[PDB]
């Protein structure tokens, strides 16, 4: 019995794409706490750029400076590191207090739209808002300081988690970030140099900075959804939605399957009337794709987004284990003598969500 899932993939009910698609309740309570964040390392800024407004007024002595961050939510921080912001404050230049004086945080106008809402537990959806700093020229330091302006991101971080219950902050390489279990959420806060190879400055914590602007990635996949079809972001979906199925923990990153899907669409011709033939079409490409190594749309400097098969351990020999599984899956599921049999079949891949064996059809 050939079945067709086209519905069992599209209906935004009952369908897949109905239990992926989060809420208009849900996406603006991520709004908001994004909102919430965005405020606190405004105000934080504030608090210090107020004191260094006083030391500009007056030259205030290092022991003042001190009682003064002590009364900031930089109170915070641990002791030696509250030391450390009243210090570079005491220590700023008449120029680069300057400018400190005049710099704001600034934040950039989820997931692409391709955020999943999360299937096993405790899987969490993954946000990210960048703090951006625009400031000068940029050798291999700026003028404000990569530890200055990190211990402020991180004031502001804590200080929200000492505030709010159910808050965890965590130290990631790249980017502070706010854990909030009972929500399902984390809250990743990278933080970027700006004056499109000198708004590449990411501050790296745990070298000092490195290249890198999100705009790359954000609109090259903004120019494929536009290319390809309004079907790009659905089958996307539906590879993240794979990947939260197959392994609870781990599995390839999402941005992998997204450049070598847009590879695959560039490239075979499809359907997109058939969800179902184009995710078949994709499964079936998908392996060479990765055996191969992903590269990053972003071609200016990085590493691929997935390795070559002749690096693979036996995480990354899983992953492509599950990947040669994927077009089986959906092969079966295709010719499966059941309604109720097609829907246990497919659901192999993307788990079960959809209940509904109904939405499959002939």
């Amino acid at each position: 019995m050939t079945w067709n899932f086209h519905q069992y993939y599209t209906n935004r009910n009952d369908g897949l794409m109905g239990k992926l698609v989060l809420t208009d309740e849900e996406k603006n309570n991520l709004k908001a706490l994004r909102k919430i964040i965005r405020l606190r390392t405004r105000d934080v800024f504030e608090e210090a750029k107020g004191i260094a407004k006083a030391v500009k007024k007056s030259a205030l002595t290092f022991e003042i400076i001190q009682e003064k961050v002590s009364t900031t939510q930089i109170k915070h921080l641990s002791d030696s590191e509250q030391r450390e912001v009243a210090k570079l404050i005491y220590e700023m230049d008449d120029d680069a207090r300057d400018e400190f004086l005049g710099l704001t945080p600034r934040f950039w106008t989820f997931q692409y739209d391709t955020l999943n809402r999360p299937f096993q537990p405790g899987q969490e959806m993954n946000i990210n808002d960048g703090t951006y700093m625009p400031m000068p020229i940029f050798e291999s330091e700026p003028k404000i300081g990569h530890s200055l302006l990190i211990l402020l991101v991180d004031a502001s971080l804590k200080s929200l988690v000492a505030e709010n219950h159910g808050w965890k902050f965590e130290a990631k390489q790249t980017c502070g970030r706010i854990k909030i279990e009972a929500e399902k959420t984390h809250i990743d806060v990278p933080m970027y140099a700006i004056p499109d190879s000198e708004n590449v400055n990411l501050a790296l914590r745990e070298r000092k900075w490195i290249n890198s602007d999100p705009k790359i990635v954000e609109d090259w996949f903004n120019d494929s959804c536009i290319r390809i079809g309004k079907h790009l972001r659905k089958v996307c979906r539906f590879m993240k939605a794979w990947r939260d199925a197959q392994w609870d923990v781990g599995g390839p990153s999402s941005i992998s399957l997204m450049a070598a899907t847009v590879n695959i669409l560039d490239s075979v011709a499809h359907d997109a009337s058939d969800l179902g033939e184009t995710m078949k079409i994709i499964a079936k490409h998908l392996p060479s794709e990765f055996a191969r190594g992903v590269e990053s749309p972003d071609s200016t400097d990085e590493k691929p987004l997935f390795p070559p098969s002749y690096k693979h351990g036996p995480r990354e020999m899983d992953i492509m284990s599950k990947l040669e599984r994927l077009p089986e899956i959906l092969s079966s599921a295709e010719s499966a003598d059941s309604k109720s049999e097609a829907l246990k079949k497919i659901n192999m891949a993307f788990g079960n969500r959809v209940t509904n064996s109904e939405l499959i059809v002939l």
